[PDB]
């Protein structure tokens, strides 16, 4: 959906549904997008340089859900907001010991 609000104003997002990095990225019309928070499994959180601590993520654990508070949003914050998670993980196996004489 899409809300349109008064530069000032508040507006808190929120997504839903073993979790890794979770953030949120914005993208505004013929630009790149940009990390906005980021949240890690220990609730270390990270912002980008415009959110001079306007913003805060959090994770409700129970639900899954994480949502960004945002404050006092100016013109240059419209965008399109959206959540992201990655997860990564790596197997091997017992090694074999290759001897080669000769």
């Amino acid at each position: 959906g899409g809300g349109l609000v008064q530069a000032g104003e508040s507006l808190k997002l929120s997504c839903a549904a073993s979790g890794g990095f979770m953030g949120w990225y914005r993208q505004a019309p013929g630009k790149q997008r940009e990390l906005v928070a980021t949240i890690n499994s220990r609730g270390i959180t990270n912002y980008a340089d415009f959110v001079k601590g306007r913003f805060t993520i959090s994770r409700d654990n129970a639900k899954k859900t994480v949502y960004l508070e945002m404050n006092s949003l100016e013109p240059e914050d419209t965008a399109v907001y959206y959540c992201y998670t990655h997860y990564f993980r790596s197997y091997w196996g017992q090694g074999t010991q290759v001897t080669v004489s000769s």
